[PDB]
């Protein structure tokens, strides 16, 4: 018994992998991401050139989870699109680049460049639409028309399947909208619920302090605080997204909580603040412990329980 | 030493008191709070006729909070404004009474009503606009067209200083929006942030099943899920918001829950899932849990900490 799965046109050993941002930043970290029983990786989100991010302390984490405010620190798109043409060793495992840039002319530039790479190499592109925040205008994913604007850009401008990575929503009528949106579009193939949840504020009690330095303290969380959150976002996408794959994350520590991710509808599960707390032994634990409920539960193949979340009456 | 506050013109024992929708449905739980050593209690958010709420189990707790989809169930406004006008003895705590009518015009008709009550025995008006509008619309509260319409019209109908019931927001946009919003209103004395945060989605392993029944699942996430989050919003407010008190709600387990809430912000502090789970005894140990914070740091007062969360730099 194995889990092993096929989609996007590529096999994967197991459906783990790192969330974007944690274990991804540089060659040593893909190296080692390569390395790992994780059954596919991503890089970090990048920008067109590199950015130190923001001042230190700028990740916390604790028992129930993480805060983060790293300001996209990344080595540039140059740099992960050399990792993704020359470097990584696609016989180990797929490899995800996830690009953010600043405006949809940035992101046009960087996956028109993209393109051909994807093609000879089969690197698959994540659409990260989270970005710093600018006053005057919200995120990108919480403004139905600029989200619009980004998708049918990105899809003229790199023509062949890609993702898009989304923030949390916790409203039905935003589920149906953003979903409505994602679906005029053949191209967006797959979608991850969820980025971390904007804007938390961890305070130290001993210290009476916030515990991170940017933004007056501000950041997003991700963890067990993020759970259910995250599991509510896979399944509204899973309903209203036939069509396309909803990647799981938010919340994974356990093989149980990758195993609710699965039936709330996960084809893939990426593990954040988890990984980063944990290191990347913790892939082969989530693996046996998945494998362990399944054996339990007489479940031969992740398709089984797919999205098979119970509902009452 | 001590807990005391002054605030609304009125005279408070200690800042905490119940979270709307906990404890404060009956008579009988109305009886309850008051004999509690809460500092003051608030009512069930009522509509003009009485509602039964959605199909049971519609509320479900675990180790990190809860979940619930209620559905409005209460016992008409006319209990309420009843239980203000003849039965709660003010001499023992503050009555608030919340308020949360489907439409502009049933909120309207509900506080043009409350005013005399409020005017002579003192009860105080929480609006709740973190409520359903139009079905395929978001709440009132992620709506700033329909926000400002509620609170002109109510500002207009009821004459009197009241507060209002936030659901939490996730971007900084809608932080800056919000208050703005708040603002133009100088009668809204009070803001209480936050109400749950909407459609989480829990999920059972061994039953491969979600907890509550309504809404294939989806409910709004109370409790220990939710405390940085309520500390974002909290501080976010007190922060945008120089004339008005801001209430703390959100994770409540401990008088340093308690603490961090007040070092954001907080002037009042409510108490939800963990008061439904332990029950009103919940107050003599928060009481006392606070007072040790302060004793060990120095504090003799609320006031001296109120807001004075420090940041890094
Ligand atoms: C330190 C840190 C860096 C991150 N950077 C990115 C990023 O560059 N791109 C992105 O799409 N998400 C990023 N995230 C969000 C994660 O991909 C993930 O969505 C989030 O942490 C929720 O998952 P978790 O509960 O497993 O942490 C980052 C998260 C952390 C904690
Ligand atoms: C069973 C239940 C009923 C609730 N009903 C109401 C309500 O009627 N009006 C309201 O403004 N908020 C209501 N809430 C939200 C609570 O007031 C509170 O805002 C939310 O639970 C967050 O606080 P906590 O983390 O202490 O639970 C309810 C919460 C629960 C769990
Ligand atoms: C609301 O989004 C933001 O405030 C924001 C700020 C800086 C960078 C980003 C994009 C990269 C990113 C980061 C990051 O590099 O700070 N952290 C995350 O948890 N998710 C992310 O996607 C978003
Ligand atoms: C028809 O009214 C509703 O179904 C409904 C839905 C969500 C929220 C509300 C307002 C009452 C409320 C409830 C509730 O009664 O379901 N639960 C919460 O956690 N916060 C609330 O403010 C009503």
């Amino acid at each position: 018994m194995c889990l092993k799965l096929n989609l996007l046109d590529h096999v994967f050993a197991n459906p783990f992998m790192n969330a974007a941002g944690v274990l991804c930043s540089t060659e040593e970290d893909l190296r080692c991401m390569t390395a790992s029983s994780s059954g596919a990786l991503v890089s970090k989100s990048c920008t067109s050139a590199p950015r130190d991010g923001n001042p230190e302390p700028r990740y916390m984490a604790f028992p129930l989870g993480s805060i983060n405010s790293m300001g996209l620190p990344n080595l540039g798109f140059d740099f992960y699109l050399k990792y993704a043409s020359d470097l990584h060793d696609y016989s180990k495992k797929p490899l995800f680049l996830s690009i953010s840039g600043l405006s949809v002319e940035e992101n046009v530039a960087m996956v028109r460049r993209l393109a051909p790479v994807a093609q000879e190499k089969g690197v698959l592109l994540e659409l990260n639409l989270s970005c710093p925040n600018v006053p005057g205008k919200p995120q990108v994913a919480y403004d139905f028309e600029a989200m619009r604007t980004y998708l049918q850009q990105v899809s003229l401008a790199y023509g062949l399947p890609f993702g898009v990575k989304m923030p949390p929503y916790f409203d039905i009528a935003h589920f149906d909208t953003a979903a409505a949106v994602l679906n005029e579009f053949p191209l967006v193939k797959f979608v991850t619920c969820v980025n971390s949840v904007g804007n938390g504020l961890v305070i130290d009690a001993e210290s009476e302090s916030v515990v991170i330095k940017p933004k007056q303290g501000f950041g997003g969380l991700g963890g067990k605080y993020i759970l259910p959150t995250a599991l509510a976002n896979v399944n509204a996408f899973y309903r209203r997204c036939p069509d396309k794959l909803v990647f799981g994350c938010g919340g994974v520590y356990s093989g149980e909580d990758a195993f609710l991710h699965i039936l709330a509808g996960a084809s893939m599960v990426q593990v954040g603040t988890a990984l980063q707390e944990e290191g990347p032994g913790i892939f082969t634990r989530l693996e046996d412990e998945l494998l362990e409920i399944m054996a339990r539960k007489g479940y031969r193949t992740l398709e089984e329980f797919r999205g098979r979340v119970k509902t009452i009456e």
